[PDB]
């Protein structure tokens, strides 16, 4: 079955056998990036490399990056909860080439940790690869020996990495393990692995040329391996996040496993304690701007889902002191920050709990004036001062209202904006008069 840890410490071990150093895990918040906030994928810290401004000591280097996809094109953020493989902070797992291996030894150092190693079968996987990939199809097929019957040829809606509208990209080929004939799609088999092959340069255009020093970039969600070895349909079910349901359950009063929105609240706890403590621990303060903002989001969405649950009283410093104990083999430098983490994620708790209440009141009353007299959306004014008088992201009124049916009006929410603002220059976060509704679901109403 094997830990997570396990798991982690086995993956960087592997590797290293083989060459890769062990590269530290990057801060989530790129030092000198203000591109993007928080770090996604393993990759991230290694952009430049890749293109090959950074040199490099190495030629080959393995790790587990911390990553939150709560924005953007990587943004699961609006599912947290709603599934059971989203998450807002994950470990990633892989190994890295900068002009040195290529397609052959990555796909051979990622098929012997998958049936060598791990113990996992041979006989339930599934590959994919860049269809017209004579060169990628014989690899898994002829020397590695998978059966051309579970191999299947996709798009770049499914096979063609690039690092942005014009950059390093290239063929892609992920590797599937199927798991019963039970459940079936996705589901059943699972895209545990993912080896891009940077192998040309998209101009500005999409105009391709090779790479005489091709590049590998490959990436394994550690919670989502960590859950097939063990046996669950739920990445959270596992070692390293199931005493975190356990949290909720215990604090709470429901259990897990009854109702469905009753197992949504659950899952949110659980996964945005761990974001919030990595986040606050990686030195990210709360703010009514940008990054200070998102973790605000992620801790306000907490306190707003475990209330519904029933938990009168701040509930999440209490996941703080808990989320070290599960993670610190890794990361040990989490429990300096502990006490930190602790009092940082109480304070948006006292200092933000009734708030939450006298807003949720607001807007159940306001939805329920409306769907009486069969209004669709609420008006940007019924918006704005949740998102004003009670300090609600633009993003949590839409969730809640989205349980009853009724949606929020954007373009009135925008005019709510402009005759605000203009109220001010007439009767830091600066926006622009038409990005008012669009900014505005980033920041507070103090930020405007």
């Amino acid at each position: 079955s094997l830990s997570a840890h396990e798991i982690r410490e086995l993956f960087l071990s592997f590797f290293e056998k083989k060459g890769h150093t062990r590269v530290k895990s990057a801060p989530l918040v790129p030092e000198n990036d203000p591109t993007l906030l928080f770090v996604n994928a393993g990759m991230v810290p290694f952009k430049n490399v890749f293109l090959g401004l950074e040199k490099r000591p190495y030629k080959r280097a393995t790790s587990c990056q911390k990553c939150l996809r709560v924005s953007g094109k990587h943004n699961d953020l609006e599912q947290v909860g709603y599934t059971s493989r989203h998450h807002t902070f994950f470990e990633m797992l892989g190994n890295f080439s900068f002009g040195d291996y290529f397609k052959k030894e990555a796909i051979e150092y990622a098929w012997e940790f998958v049936t060598e190693v791990l113990k996992l079968p041979k006989e339930k996987l599934y590959v994919s690869v860049y269809k017209d990939d004579e060169e990628a199809y014989r690899i898994w097929n002829e020397h590695i020996g998978i059966p051309s019957e579970r191999i299947w040829r996709l798009g770049e809606e499914d096979n063609f990495w690039q690092m942005g509208d014009v950059g390093p990209c290239g063929p892609s080929s992920e590797i599937y393990v199927d798991r019963g004939e039970e459940y079936e799609g996705d589901e059943r088999y699972l895209e545990i692995w993912n080896l891009v092959f940077m192998q040309y340069n998209r101009d500005e255009n999409g105009v391709l040329t090779p790479l005489p020093h091709p590049n590998i970039d490959t990436g394994m969600g550690l919670e989502r391996i960590a859950s097939v070895l063990q046996g669950k349909n739920s990445n959270f079910e596992i070692d390293i996040i199931f005493p975190l349901i356990q949290f909720g359950e215990e604090v709470s009063g429901k259990k897990y496993g009854e109702k469905f929105e009753t197992d949504v609240a659950l899952r949110v706890i659980a996964d945005h304690l761990r974001a919030i403590t990595f986040a606050i621990s990686d030195g990210v303060i709360p703010s009514n701007e940008g990054r200070g903002y998102v973790i605000r989001r992620i801790l306000r969405r907490a306190m707003r889902f475990g209330y519904k649950l029933g938990i009168e009283n701040p509930f999440l410093y209490k996941g703080v002191d808990l989320v070290v104990d599960i993670m610190k083999e890794p990361y040990p430098e989490l429990e300096l920050s502990r006490e930190f983490v602790k009092g940082i994620v109480k304070g948006e708790e006292k200092r933000f709990i009734k708030t939450l209440k006298a807003g949720m009141e607001y807007i159940q009353e306001v939805i329920q004036k409306a769907l009486e007299e069969g209004r669709k959306t609420l008006s940007g004014k019924e918006v704005f001062t949740a998102y004003d008088t009670y300090g609600f992201p633009v993003d949590l009124i839409d969730e809640i209202a989205r349980e009853k049916g009724l949606g929020i009006d954007l373009e009135g929410f925008q005019c709510e904006l402009e005759e605000q603002r203009e109220r001010a220059r007439k009767h830091p976060v600066y926006s622009h008069l038409k990005e008012l509704g669009k900014t505005s679901a980033f920041v507070g109403a103090a930020a405007l």
